[PDB]
C-alpha cells in the first residue's frame, strides 16, 4: 500500500507532520494516500533544503501551524524589510535576503515552475522533479552543487522505491 510505504519511508516526525497536516483539513492519509506520500516528500526536500547551509542560512516555515509560519515571517520582514508574501513560502534565505518556496513535481519542471510563478511576488522559485531536473528564477539555484545533488538522489531514490512497489503510476499521474 502506497500508505504502508510513507510510514516505511519516512522519518516519522514528518510522517506526523504529514498525518497532522491532512487531518486537520479533514483529509484522510489511508484514502488520499498520493497526497499524503507528495506532502512527505515535499516537508523533507524543505528540511533537506533548510539544514543544508553563516552557519544558519535557511529559517525553515513549511512545516509550523499558521501561528507560527506568520509569527517568524512577520518577526523577518521587520528586522530585515523584505515584502511580506500573501503566500506562505518554505524557506527564508538570511545570505540572498530573499523567501524560497520549494516545488516538487512529477511532471516537466518548466510546467510546474510556471504554475507557481503564476500563483504568486519577489520569492525565488526552486523546482525539483523526480528526474534530478531543477529550475530556479534566474537560473539562480542557490545551493553549492553537492547539497543540490543530494535531494536529487533523495527524490530519485523516492521515486524508485515506489517503482519496486508498483506504485510510481498511480503517483506520477495524480499532480
Ligand atoms: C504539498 C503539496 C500540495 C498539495 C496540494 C496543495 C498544496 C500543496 C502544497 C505545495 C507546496 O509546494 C507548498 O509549499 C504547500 C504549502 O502548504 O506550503 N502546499
Ligand atoms: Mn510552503
Ligand atoms: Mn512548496
Amino acid at each position: 500500500a502506497m500508505e504502508d510505504f510513507v510510514r516505511q519511508c519516512f522519518n516519522p516526525m514528518i510522517v506526523e507532520l504529514a498525518e497532522k497536516a491532512m487531518k486537520e483539513y479533514g483529509e484522510d492519509p489511508k484514502i488520499e494516500t498520493n497526497k499524503f506520500a507528495a506532502i512527505c516528500t515535499h516537508l523533507e526536500v524543505c528540511f533537506m533544503y533548510s539544514d543544508f547551509g553563516l552557519k544558519h542560512r535557511f529559517e525553515i516555515i513549511e512545516g509550523r501551524d499558521r501561528i507560527m509560519a506568520w509569527t517568524v515571517v512577520n518577526s523577518i520582514c521587520n528586522t530585515t524589510g523584505v515584502e511580506k508574501p500573501k503566500f506562505l513560502p518554505d524557506l527564508y534565505d538570511y545570505k540572498e535576503n530573499r523567501f524560497i518556496e520549494i516545488g516538487v513535481t512529477r511532471r516537466e519542471v518548466h510546467i510546474y515552475y510556471l504554475e507557481k510563478a503564476n500563483k504568486i511576488e519577489k520569492t525565488h522559485i526552486h523546482i525539483f522533479s523526480f528526474t534530478g531536473e531543477e529550475m530556479a528564477t534566474k537560473a539562480d539555484y542557490t545551493l553549492d552543487e553537492e547539497s543540490r545533488a543530494r535531494i536529487k538522489t533523495r527524490l530519485f531514490t523516492i521515486r524508485q522505491e515506489m517503482a519496486s512497489r508498483s506504485l510510481w503510476d498511480s503517483f506520477r499521474q495524480s499532480e
